[PDB]
DNA sequence: CCGACGTCGCATCAGC
DNA sequence: GCTGATGCGA
DNA sequence: GTCGG
């Protein structure tokens, strides 16, 4: 937290700019300076200082020098004081509601927490779900809590396959202390990039997490990725556990390596790497990493044995997964 | 200066 | 219904 | 908004 404010005001600046300008390029142009800025193990003393860092520009640097001169930025001030601007990016933190579904509700006048449970006809099945547990999602989760429920999940999908691997990615394979939610990596022999030999795959893991109550709602389901709502199970007489977001992924058995690298995160880690790799000439997605040709067009997938080969394609000492947390 | 900015899964819709 | 675009999300 | 070419 060395540079926390500095941080802050950009990343409230990406939340602008993606929520209401709807302009995605930017909001990632201040995540990078934002997340650039993080792991920098100095206490900026001046915007020049930061423009050394790569994907701090001149915009960006003078907004660091008015922030550190007068602890605020009259450019956030002003969004901060805009009705449609404070009520678009509340909106949008409910899940399910982007940037275009919150600027039609306040056309309607539909703009606050209020607004939204007096018009629940109005809204899809994932947006209502994110209203119903809007207050538990903005909880974060305890690594011991994380530890709960992976007990639960390995377990549960060894009740219904001995032969299912599940592996619980994102911050939490990253040794975050706490986590906004679950990831969960699926593997079974029978899916592979040849053939799926048995199909309702995911189908079957998410049916008997449902059945043990742990899985309570689901925001959307395909034959590959699951997005829902879990909670942990209380004892007798406590306070229920708040209901957390769990994305569940099926991903071929021989590309795991692929997956794990992609689910692991972090979203910027990912970003950077697979910017990395079109500059080395591989592409790299959650299944394989392919060649570019003298064209451009992707050719046959490489062989992966480990999450390292993957780094030493494109020419990248590995970095373990706390060391990705970008 | 200026094109390019990771890659893909599911829900929803317009168009036929 | 199918295909492709769009919205939102991982 | 930033940057490599
Ligand atoms: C949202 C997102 C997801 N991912 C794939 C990799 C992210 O690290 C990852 C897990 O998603 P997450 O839980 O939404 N993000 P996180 O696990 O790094 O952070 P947290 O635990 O929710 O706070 O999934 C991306 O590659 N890019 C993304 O933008
Ligand atoms: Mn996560
Ligand atoms: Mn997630
Ligand atoms: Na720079
Ligand atoms: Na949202």
């Amino acid at each position: 937290t060395l540079n926390g404010g500095i941080t802050d005001m950009l990343t409230e600046l990406a939340n602008f700019e993606k929520n209401v300008s709807q302009a995605i390029h930017k909001y990632n142009a201040y995540r990078k300076a934002a997340s650039v800025i993080a792991k920098y193990p100095h206490k900026i003393k001046s915007g020049a200082e930061a423009k050394k860092l790569p994907g701090v520009g001149t915009k960006i640097a003078e907004k660091i020098d008015e922030f550190l001169a007068t602890g605020k930025l009259r450019k956030l001030e002003k969004i901060r004081q805009d009705d449609t601007s404070s009520s678009i990016n509340f909106l949008t933190r409910v899940s399910g509601i982007g940037p275009s579904a919150a600027r039609k509700f306040v056309d309607e006048g539909i703009k606050t927490l209020e607004d939204l449970r007096k018009n629940e006809d109005k809204l899809n099945h994932h947006q209502r779900i994110g209203l119903k547990y809007f207050g538990d999602f903005e909880k974060r989760i305890p690594r011991e809590e994380m530890l709960q429920m992976q007990d639960i999940v390995l377990n549960e999908v060894k009740k219904v396959d001995s032969e299912y691997i599940a592996t619980v990615c994102g911050s939490f394979r990253r040794g975050a202390e706490s986590s906004g939610d679950m990831d969960v990596l699926l593997t079974h022999p029978s899916f592979t990039s040849e053939s799926t030999k048995q199909p309702k795959l995911l189908h079957q893991v998410v049916e008997q997490l449902q059945k043990v109550h742990f899985i309570t709602d689901t925001l959307s389901k395909g034959e590959t990725k699951f997005m829902g709502v879990c909670q942990l199970p209380s004892k007798n007489d406590e306070k229920e556990y708040p209901h957390r977001r769990i994305d569940i992924r099926l991903i071929p058995k021989d590309q795991y390596y692929c997956g794990v690298l992609y689910f692991t995160g972090s979203d910027i880690f990912n970003k950077n790497m697979r910017a990395h790799a079109l500059e080395k000439g591989f592409t790299i997605n959650e299944y394989t990493i392919r060649p570019l040709g003298v064209t451009g067009v992707a050719g046959e997938p490489l062989p992966v044995d480990s999450e390292k080969d993957i780094f030493d394609y494109i020419q990248w000492k590995y970095r373990e997964p706390k060391d990705r947390s970008e």
